[PDB]
């Protein structure tokens, strides 16, 4: 089935998921000089205070750290979203060298990863009718860099020790995501899918300008993952990133 590798990966996708080289992919290229201040957009509203985590999972492809999504506590809207969208999720894809790891780049910027913080269009009810629909999700991107650590990030890292492989889980309640945002909400918006199989075209890009800082430490341990299950042989989860697509005459705004 699909992976990164040279046999499964990217590359590969369209084959299983023809929509991989449709007219809406992500991630892209952010050209800075390309992209136009839209004064159409209204301020970006992050609320995170109620967001509920439940556990932590390794998919074999990376780790999601899920959230009770049955009421409105952690929600996403402003800028170019039109209602309210739900936190579901969030996640990351990262390199196995820091030189590389983002998906989204920035005048063909490589970051050291990013996360992905995943919401859902609370008009369609749920995740799964949402994904029907051009404007189902709200994807928040932010991009990593080595320096610093990020404290608010150190509770997720100590845990994936206890989900290395495959199919593992773990008890992951009171995380709070506000830790994991730069200071500033400046972003670039496009609409876009999501990056990896079944790649729906479903999703409006929310990419924030100003990366958080991790330390070599932290990476180092995403690194440890392993894409294969428990019992089987050692496949390091790295370069867990699909490269920058077409644009086809999209238009990526600038909110600052
Ligand atoms: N890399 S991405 O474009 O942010 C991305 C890719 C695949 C995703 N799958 C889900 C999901 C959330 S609940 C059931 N599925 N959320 C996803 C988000
Ligand atoms: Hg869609
Ligand atoms: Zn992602």
């Amino acid at each position: 089935h699909w992976g990164y590798g040279k046999h499964n990966g990217p590359e590969h996708w369209h084959k299983d998921f023809p929509i991989a080289k449709g007219e809406r992919q992500s991630p892209v290229d952010i050209d800075t000089h390309t992209a136009k201040y839209d004064p159409s957009l209204k301020p970006l509203s992050v609320s995170y205070d109620q967001a509920t985590s439940l556990r932590i999972l390794n998919n074999g492809h990376a780790f999601n750290v899920e959230f009770d999504d049955s009421q409105d506590k952690a929600v996403l809207k402003g800028g170019p979203l039109d209602g309210t969208y739900r936190l579901i999720q969030f996640h990351f894809h990262w390199g196995s060298l820091d030189g590389q790891g983002s998906e989204h780049t920035v005048d063909k910027k490589k970051y050291a990863a990013e996360l992905h913080l995943v919401h859902w269009n609370t008009k369609y009810g749920d995740f799964g009718k949402a994904v029907q629909q051009p404007d189902g999700l709200a994807v928040l991107g932010i991009f990593l860099k080595v320096g610093s650590a990020k404290p608010g990030l150190q509770k997720v890292v100590d845990v994936l020790d206890s989900i290395k492989t495959k199919g593992k889980s773990a008890d992951f309640t009171n995380f709070d995501p506000r830790g994991l945002l730069p200071e500033s909400l400046d972003y670039w918006t496009y609409p876009g899918s999501l990056t990896t199989p079944p790649l729906l075209e479903c999703v409006t890009w929310i990419v924030l300008k100003e990366p958080i800082s991790v330390s070599s430490e932290q990476v180092l341990k995403f690194r440890k993952l392993n894409f294969n299950g428990e019992g089987e042989p050692e496949e390091l989860m790295v370069d867990n990133w699909r490269p920058a697509q077409p644009l086809k005459n999209r238009q990526i705004k600038a909110s600052f």
